[PDB]
């Protein structure tokens, strides 16, 4: 009998949604060669991920639209390109089940879609087959999309520092927390925060959400308030397929500068690129940095060196690195980095407690709020940043907290702690590769 199975994968076709999705369906190849992976990105996306990188022969990678018409130059934030990819809807989308098909000569049995991708839903109950739900973000943030109303009225009403205790799990969360677009309403809606606010609905209707996430880490109550609201919840280990890493040279030389420093001494500074930080906090992180006189490696855009305070690369030199790109994963993964100062992106925050690495913590937009939060108040594994953004003296008081002082051994003792609750997590038999081969199991069976 001729296998027939074939998987339809559609992606938030943006930075940090990519490599996990792929990560995911690598191992899922592995394990089934004998199922087709049809990988469906845009044009950008599919040379973000694919461009120089060798991949097994049952994923094949099909393009479609972004919906930027030629001539078209987006302006300089960051939703954009977003609304204008979803505005493409299910009939983009299935431009790329067709050149799928049309390939593999099989009807697609199977899809799994990022979360944000809800078109991709319609494709599915067009098809008939299943419709499996990526979630690559904030695990806890899942929650939110089920209590919208609820929430949107607690934030209009109450404390900015209320607790959102209707949610199981998650009664650290407070208003100040909770993701703007979620509450913007009318004129400040966007397609993208649109499509975020559906969760709750389009959600149960996934055969299963795959979480990426270790289930051992997220509060029991919160695992159980999900499971009540999906048909199925499993969580995939985000760790990497070694099919997924492409060794490159350190060419600023960060390992080998590293192992010149001494254990948990060094602060590794990073707010991600997506992230556009206001130039007087730029100004207020290398002032903490230099005054605080800890060793630093701080990955920073080349674009923002010219906002840089007048010589404090050169004065921080024979204790600072200052670059523009780091292999931030084995940074995070080295002995002598006592700190993550991050913008709590979930890559971030899942390459950081799986490592050990304290966090001093500056969410900007989105679910970072979601994410410090947790990190602070219930993993208790950092601290937000005093006063919630970035000043010389509230920052170089962080960086004090954790690395020297004797105040902040409880985090460095929860963040060793967490690390070994993740080890234990990826291990033979936790609870994602009971959860992975029940994924496998779906598939098979479509
Ligand atoms: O409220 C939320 C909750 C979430 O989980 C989010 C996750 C995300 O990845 C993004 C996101 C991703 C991008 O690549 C962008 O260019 C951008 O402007 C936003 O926004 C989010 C907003």
């Amino acid at each position: 009998m001729k296998n027939k199975q074939h998987v339809a994968i559609f992606p938030f076709p943006f930075g940090s949604h990519l490599p996990p999705l792929l990560n995911l369906v690598l191992k899922l190849a592995h394990i089934a060669p004998n199922t087709s992976f049809s990988f469906i990105g845009t044009h950008s996306s599919n040379a973000f991920l694919f461009t120089k990188r060798h991949i097994p022969n049952n994923i094949r990678v099909f393009t479609i639209s972004d919906g930027i018409p030629e001539g078209h130059v987006p302006a300089n934030n960051p939703i954009e390109k977003l609304d204008l990819f979803l505005s493409t809807g299910p009939d983009n989308l299935r431009k790329g089940i067709e050149l799928a098909v049309a390939e593999t000569k099989q009807s697609v049995t199977c899809i799994i879609a990022d979360a944000f991708v809800t078109s991709s839903l319609l494709v599915a109950q067009t098809l008939n087959v299943p419709w499996i739900a990526f979630w690559p973000n904030v695990s806890c943030s899942l929650s939110l999309y089920f209590n919208i109303d609820l929430i949107r009225d607690k934030c209009s009403k109450d404390a900015k520092n209320a607790t959102l205790d209707f949610l199981p799990g998650l009664s650290k969360l407070r208003v100040e927390d909770v993701p703007q677009d979620m509450l913007d309403v009318g004129e400040k809606e966007t397609l993208f925060s649109r499509t975020l606010n559906s969760l709750g609905v389009v959600l149960p209707q996934a055969k299963a959400v795959v979480v990426n996430f270790f289930a051992e880490l997220d509060p029991p109550l919160f695992v159980k308030y999900m499971r009540s609201k999906l048909q199925s919840l499993l969580y995939v280990v985000p760790l990497p397929c070694p099919q997924l890493l492409l060794p490159e040279i350190d060419s600023n030389g960060c390992l080998s500068w590293l192992d010149s420093k001494s254990s948990r001494s060094v602060a590794y500074v990073c707010f991600g690129t997506v992230v556009s930080p206001p130039p007087q906090e730029v100004v207020a992180v290398a002032e903490a940095l230099e005054e605080s006189g800890f060793p630093f490696v701080w990955a920073l855009k080349e674009s923002l060196l010219s906002i840089l305070p007048k010589g404090f690369v050169e004065r921080t030199s024979t204790r600072g690195k200052v670059v523009s790109w780091v292999p931030q994963s084995h940074v995070l993964s080295h002995g002598s980095v006592g700190v993550f100062v991050t913008h709590c992106g979930a890559n971030s925050v899942m390459e950081s407690v799986s490592n050990g690495v304290p966090m001093i913590c500056r969410p900007f937009f989105g679910d970072q709020g979601i994410a410090a939060r947790v990190i602070q108040d219930i993993w208790e594994v950092g601290v937000i940043v005093e006063g919630k953004v970035f000043t010389k003296n509230g920052f170089v008081k962080s960086l004090n907290l954790i690395l020297v002082q004797e105040d902040g051994k409880k985090i460095r003792d929860n963040a060793l702690k967490v690390k070994q609750i993740v080890q234990d997590a990826v291990g033979p038999h936790g609870q994602a590769a009971e959860d992975f081969n029940t994924l496998v199991e779906v598939i098979s069976s479509s």
